[PDB]
């Protein structure tokens, strides 16, 4: 009825600061057991854990590694609804410069009370390193605004025997993609190994494709992505010679992506990097999730539920002492539902974008692409026939959603 898990994060060197989260996936596992083997289930959850769990669940117990790189999870249940429990583990945030461990899983009993796990790192790794050229923390979930330039790094090892004849290696694929929309591929910014950029040597010598290319949609299904084959370009030989002199070393592929107006809230969007040396064998990792914010209002005649169009608003934010006001690009000829390509901020309120209500029934002013935190909707004009009731409506964009509810705002009829 009771078990313990002692996690040991080490990378020779122990690692303090790494936070782990435990997930009970007992019933998620036994669901797959109907269609699948124990091994196929065990791996499926380990591979794509976020498919089976909310990875940022508050209730999922979380602990941080101490000085010794050690993290206890005391007193777990052995059973779970008449099944021997199966628990999954996930490194939620990692300190610099360390990498994110693989998402390991265990099925009970094995019996053993004090169970010591040692979460090793994945053979492919992905991170969100920067947002608008400013470094962020390595964590499983990042909240984003529309028009943000996101910088990703996919890291993987070169085989020790890369220059073998048997040539042995004629393919070094690197495939990144997202299943759901939200990003557009901006650019490949570097390919570094041994802290030295080899992108200039490789350009015009690899195969390289992305979402922006006409050849992508016929060959790949996905809205965002890029494919990169080192040994499948116009000069595979020279590119193999280049890689052999860094045989064993860790290549990092950096690229930028732009958050677009198809990115919607209530939708966490991950990416997946796949590395393959042949069509037979792939090593693969899922990056961190990203989500954006939004909010809905209902402008109405006081007392009734009468929707009032052409009530003008500006969105206000605090920057410590400083008031700032939203400037929405890509919203020429929109009203009610605003789906901007970039929300940027100004201290001059005369320059701020005037948001006008539509007169739709359910909610007649929506904004997407917002960061979470506190805001204030300021009514600059009531529609003709109505005076303003309360000039400011302060609210909170909840992290990754449309909010807990649509915010009703009343106008007073003059007659």
């Amino acid at each position: 009825t009771t078990v313990d898990f002692t996690l040991h994060k080490i990378e020779r060197k122990p690692v303090q600061g790494a936070q782990f989260k435990i997930f009970n996936v007992t019933d998620a596992f036994y669901q797959l057991l109907e269609n699948h083997d124990k091994t196929t289930a065990a791996s499926m959850i380990s591979q794509n854990l976020g498919q089976y769990v909310n990875l940022q669940d508050p209730n999922a117990a979380t602990v941080t590694t101490d000085a010794d790189g050690l993290a206890a999870f005391k007193g777990l249940a052995a059973k779970t609804n008449g099944r021997h429990s199966v628990y999954a583990f996930h490194e939620a945030v990692t300190p610099q410069p360390y990498q994110k461990a693989a998402d390991m899983i265990v099925s009970l009993p094995v019996d053993l009370t004090n169970i010591h796990l040692y979460p090793k790192d994945s053979l492919v790794t992905k991170n969100l390193t920067e947002i608008n050229e400013q470094a962020v923390a390595t964590k499983d979930l990042h909240d984003v605004a529309v028009g943000d330039v996101l910088t990703y790094q996919v890291q993987f090892q070169i085989p020790h025997d890369i220059g073998a004849l048997a040539f042995k290696y004629n393919q070094f694929k690197v495939l990144d993609y997202m299943t759901k929309e939200g990003l557009t591929f901006k650019a490949l910014t570097a390919i570094t190994v041994d802290g030295q950029d080899i992108l200039k040597a490789l350009t015009g010598k690899m195969a390289f494709m992305s979402s922006n290319d006409a050849a992508w949609q016929q060959t790949h299904n996905y809205p965002f992505g890029f494919e990169l084959d080192f040994l499948g370009g116009t000069d595979p030989d020279a590119v193999r010679n280049l890689l052999t002199q860094y045989a064993g070393k860790r290549v990092t592929v950096a690229y930028t992506g732009i958050v677009n107006e198809k990115m919607i809230p209530d939708q966490k969007v991950g990416n997946t990097a796949e590395v393959s040396f042949d069509p037979d064998s792939k090593i693969t990792v899922n990056g961190p999730e990203i989500q954006t914010g939004g909010i809905r209002f209902f402008k109405h005649e006081a007392g009734s539920s009468k929707s009032l169009a052409n009530a003008t608003f500006i969105l206000q934010r605090m920057n410590g002492n400083v008031r700032e006001y939203a400037v929405l690009e890509g919203v020429n000829g929109m009203a009610g539902t605003y789906q901007p390509t970039k929300i940027t901020w100004t201290t001059n309120q005369d320059a701020a974008t005037r948001l006008k209500t539509s007169g739709a029934e359910t909610a007649n002013l929506t904004i997407q692409g917002l960061l979470p935190g506190r805001y204030t909707l300021v009514e600059t004009a009531a529609p003709e026939g109505y005076e303003i009731l309360d000039p400011t409506t302060d609210f909170e964009v909840i992290a990754g959603t449309w909010g807990t509810k649509t915010i009703r705002i009343a106008n007073t009829p003059v007659n």
